[PDB]
């Protein structure tokens, strides 16, 4: 276990959100009424009007999405300094945001109870067909396109399978208030909650969830699983991101 070396900076780091990207340079949201980007190769962002970020994700080109209370989903372009908007509409409290290898961008639209879809270069979102939503935090999609969302007030994580576009209830134990989630190359669910300061794991298929070996957890709100497996998570209360790299056999990939 390993606490990354956001040094360098005037402001509280405050973290809502990880991601790290290809190169694993790890990016964090930092929550503030003034909202930042932070990178660590430290460097802030050029992104302008973020009112307390939440969800972030990188996908394979290096762009960075970012959603915040002012109701928008924002992208930045590798090098670029021009932010632009994405065309959601009626976004309430976005939380929990995530793309897939098909540049889709996913919303866990908080106060409305859904998550939404929007296809790259699309300018008309789908709302996804999840029953029973309750202030759904995070949202996550593996590479075969399945969607795992964090159904916070509902306790659970729900999947939407893309093979059988049913929704299913993945069994996490005895979990509580969920709030970040993750998956990796192997379909394994990682999930942070608000309860207990620990962060779990699911493997694909398995039938009980295990907890990781953190030690001096405070406040866990965002998880993100690079491609050695290994783990980031914003530690909130303790305004920092603390690393668990994963077993040898695991670093390599291609």
């Amino acid at each position: 276990q390993t606490v990354l070396p956001f040094t360098g900076i005037d402001f509280r780091l405050s973290p809502s959100g990880v991601a790290v990207d290809s190169a694993g340079n790890v990016y964090v949201t930092s929550e503030g009424m003034y909202g930042r980007v932070v990178k660590l190769a430290t460097t802030v962002l050029p992104f302008n009007g973020l009112y307390q970020p939440q969800g972030l994700a990188v996908d394979g080109a290096g762009t960075v999405y970012v959603t915040d209370f002012n109701n928008r989903v924002v992208t930045l372009a590798a090098g670029s300094n021009n932010q632009t908007v994405l065309p959601f509409d009626g976004l309430n409290y976005p939380e929990g945001l995530a793309v897939d290898t098909q540049g889709a961008v996913y919303v866990a639209d908080r106060g409305n109870n859904r998550v939404v879809k929007l296809a790259a270069g699309s300018k008309t979102q789908t709302v996804l067909p999840f029953t029973g939503l309750n202030d759904p935090d995070g949202v996550a999609v593996d590479n075969s396109g399945n969607v795992y969302v964090t159904d916070t007030d509902n306790n659970r994580v729900v999947k939407l399978e893309a093979e059988s576009n049913n929704q299913v209830v993945l069994p996490f134990t005895d979990i509580t208030a969920p709030w970040g989630i993750a998956v990796d190359e192997a379909g394994t669910v990682y999930v942070t909650e608000h309860n207990t300061n620990q962060v779990v794991k699911l493997l694909a298929g398995s039938t009980t969830s295990t907890v990781l070996p953190f030690t001096g957890l405070n406040t866990p709100l965002a998880v993100a699983v690079d491609s050695d497996r290994t783990v980031y998570v914003a530690d909130r209360g303790n305004d920092r991101v603390v690393k668990l790299t994963s077993l040898e056999h695991h670093h390599h990939h291609h």
